[PDB]
Parts: C-alpha cells; structure tokens; sequence
C-alpha cells in the first residue's frame, strides 16, 4: 500500500524556494508519528531541503543521476523506488510536488495537514479529484503558543 503525506497551505501551496517557510511543531510531530519505522520516498529536491537522513526510517531518494551519499538509498525510477521498499505494509511518499504527482494514481491513502496560512509558493500539491476519496479521520486545532496557525489533520482513503 502506498500513502502520501503532506502539509498544504491555502491554495495547495507546499513550498517556496525549496523550503517550507512556516513552523508548526505539532505537524512535524504528526509527520514523525505517521512515518516512523516505515520507508519514505522523496525526490532529490526534498532531500536537499531536509538536509540529512530521517532517523528510524529507510530513506529512498529518486534522482536521475548517481547518488552522492551512502547513508540513503538512491533509485532512478518509480518502479525501482517501490521495489527498494520490499514487502512492507505501508510505503510513505513524502514529496515534493513532482514526486507527489507521480505517486498519486498509485496511492490508497492521503495524510493531509491543512494549514490556515496564506503562503506565496512555487510548488503545489497535485489537484486531486474529490469524488475518489473518503475522509476517514479529521481533527481540527486552533493556533496556540507553539503553533501560530490553525490546522486540520485529515486522512483520506481511496474509495
Ligand atoms: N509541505 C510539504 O508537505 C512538502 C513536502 C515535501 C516537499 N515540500 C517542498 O516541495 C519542494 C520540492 O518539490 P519539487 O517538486 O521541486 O521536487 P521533488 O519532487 O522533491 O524532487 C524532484 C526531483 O526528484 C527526481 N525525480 C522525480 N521523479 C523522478 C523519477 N521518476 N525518476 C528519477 N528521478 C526523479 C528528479 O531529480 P534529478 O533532477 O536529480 O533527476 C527531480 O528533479 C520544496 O519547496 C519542499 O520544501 C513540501
Ligand atoms: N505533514 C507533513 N508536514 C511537513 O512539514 C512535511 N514536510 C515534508 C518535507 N520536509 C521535511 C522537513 C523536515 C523534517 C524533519 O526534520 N522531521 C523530523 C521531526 C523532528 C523535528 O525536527 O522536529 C523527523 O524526525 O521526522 C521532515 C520533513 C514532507 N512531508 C511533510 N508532511
Ligand atoms: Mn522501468
Ligand atoms: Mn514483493
Ligand atoms: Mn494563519
């Protein structure tokens, strides 16, 4: 089973200039809980944005060019990325925009955080047909002293 996890600002913005400009610790804690002990697939730009291996997860990087770091697994196509994960229950795809586009048709579940923030960005989450997806979990949180915007965690499953 393939799942995508992402955090979206208004208008589905996910990034600007290879970064995420907001800071929502509760969302990063949600990301860690839902990815720990699973393989994570990311594109090369996202790998450079994170800047280090994510501990406790098998890190698989898509790139057309040879890898430059043996602390992670480098693959050259979508099918190779999936194969490198082996026989696990759930594969997590953690972006970015181009990678989300390619795995969306293959995904059974979406873990989405909707952030109430207006962000100029240059990268968007793919348009997804709403009729294809059932919301199975949602949890709204107001802003607090640690998280400066309100946010909604949502899990959707392909119907
Ligand atoms: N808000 C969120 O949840 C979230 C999550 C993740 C990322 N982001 C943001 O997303 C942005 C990065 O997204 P992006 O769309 O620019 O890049 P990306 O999807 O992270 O990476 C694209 C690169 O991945 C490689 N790639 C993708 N598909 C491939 C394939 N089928 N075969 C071989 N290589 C492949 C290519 O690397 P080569 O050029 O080396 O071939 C491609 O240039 C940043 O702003 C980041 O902060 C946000
Ligand atoms: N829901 C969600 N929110 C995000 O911000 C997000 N970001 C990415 C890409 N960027 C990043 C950047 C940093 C870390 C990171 O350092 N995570 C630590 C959290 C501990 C901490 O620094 O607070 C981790 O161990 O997972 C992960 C993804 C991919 N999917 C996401 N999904
Ligand atoms: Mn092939
Ligand atoms: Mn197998
Ligand atoms: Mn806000």
């Amino acid at each position: 089973m393939i799942s995508l996890i992402a955090a979206l600002a208004v208008d589905r913005v996910i990034g600007m200039e290879n970064a995420m400009p907001w800071n929502l610790p509760a969302d990063l804690a949600w990301f860690k809980r839902n990815t720990l002990n699973k393989p994570v697939i990311m594109g090369r730009h996202t790998w450079e944005s994170i800047g280090r291996p994510l501990p406790g997860r098998k890190n698989i990087i898509l790139s057309s060019q040879p890898g430059t770091d043996d602390r992670v697994t480098w693959v050259k196509s979508v099918d190779e990325a999936i194969a490198a994960c082996g026989d696990v229950p759930e594969i997590m795809v953690i972006g970015g925009g181009r990678v989300y586009e390619q795995f969306l048709p293959k995904a059974q579940k979406l873990y989405l955080t909707h952030i109430d923030a207006e962000v100029e960005g240059d990268t968007h989450f793919p348009d997804y047909e709403p009729d294809d997806w059932e919301s199975v979990f949602s949890e709204f949180h107001d802003a607090d002293a640690q998280n400066s915007h309100s946010y909604c965690f949502e899990i959707l499953e392909r119907r």
